[PDB]
């Protein structure tokens, strides 16, 4: 009913950290690939800075959300620097967000990946649920990729905290992702992120493909209320498609809790082929952000 929360805000000194080259701009703004060295720490961290005017009250509230976890599968803030513009510092993901990577290799994802990142999404989601976080934007282009065994939850642009159902009056929202309770009613739960999590897997199933292609987002409240959902993806398994329906349920209590995903899905991990069917199933200091750690 209080909890205080005590994590620490790192200011990191511009100095400390070597930009190397641009990311790429869209959506918010500059993302940057770099290394970081702590001063006299004899460590070289491979490290990502976001940046883009009083939008600093949106990217702080950003910060304040990624300092405080400290999970396996999501992204957590190394720091900030207060430089002439606002800077967000995180740990670099090499392979990229994991929407982009299955479309990229298409051909050579087996069922076993694609099953595990299923169960690592639904462990860090499970734990945002520990933390009472509703991340009210998960979808596959949201996932980073630290290597092809790992991936993490990241962007907590819209993350709301909950206390012992947010109730948004922002701008643009992703319809095509969102519950139809969030939809109608602007009520956001931690059921409302299984929906979220259901059309995440639908995303990563049919390889990288666009939820309702071709279709308004001002037609997808008519669509769902008529009992319409995304399609079974071909190489999935009446049973991994009854999970991804099943957190399309208009009783948000039915879409299974974040918890019993990682259950269903790590038992089809050890089998997976029985339930998806595909077609041929000075770099001398450099520490990763994960073996770093300080008190
Ligand atoms: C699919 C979009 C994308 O992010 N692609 C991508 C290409 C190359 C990369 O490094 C080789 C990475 N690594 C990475 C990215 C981010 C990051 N991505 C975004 C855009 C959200 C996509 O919808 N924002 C960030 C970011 C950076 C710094 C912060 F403090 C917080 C968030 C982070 C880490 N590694 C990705």
């Amino acid at each position: 009913g209080e909890a205080p929360n005590q994590a620490l805000l790192r200011i990191l000194k511009e100095t400390e950290f070597k930009k190397i080259k641009v990311l790429g701009s869209g959506a918010f703004g500059t993302v940057y690939k770099g290394l970081w060295i702590p001063e006299g720490e004899k460590v070289k961290i491979p490290v990502a800075i976001k940046e883009l005017p009083k939008a600093n009250k949106e990217i702080l509230d950003e910060a304040y959300v990624m300092a405080s976890v400290d999970n396996p599968h999501v992204c957590r803030l190394l720091g900030i620097c207060l430089t002439s513009t606002v800077q967000l510092i995180t740990q670099l993901m090499p392979f990229g967000c994991l929407l982009d990577y299955v479309r990229e290799h298409k051909d050579n994802i087996g069922s076993q990946y694609l099953l595990n990142w299923c169960v690592q999404i639904a462990k860090g989601m499970n734990y945002l649920e520990d933390r009472r976080l509703v991340h009210r934007d998960l979808a596959a282009r949201n996932v980073l990729v630290k290597t092809p065994q790992h991936v993490k939850i990241t962007d907590f642009g819209l993350a709301k905290l909950l206390g012992a159902e947010y109730h948004a009056e922002g701008g643009k929202v992703p319809i095509k992702w969102m519950a139809l309770e969030s939809i109608l009613h602007r009520i956001y739960t931690h059921q409302s992120d299984v929906w979220s999590y259901g059309v995440t897997v639908w995303e990563l199933m049919t390889f990288g493909s666009k939820p309702y292609d071709g279709i308004p987002a001002s037609e997808i409240s008519s669509i769902l209320e008529k009992g319409e959902r995304l399609p079974q993806p071909p190489i999935c398994t009446i049973d991994v498609y009854m999970i991804m329906v099943k957190c399309w349920m208009i009783d948000a209590d039915s879409r299974p809790k974040f918890r019993e995903l990682i259950i269903e899905f790590s038992k089809m991990a050890r089998d997976p082929q029985r339930y998806l069917v595909i077609q041929g199933d000075d770099m001398d200091d450099v520490v990763d952000a994960d073996e770093y750690l300080i008190p």
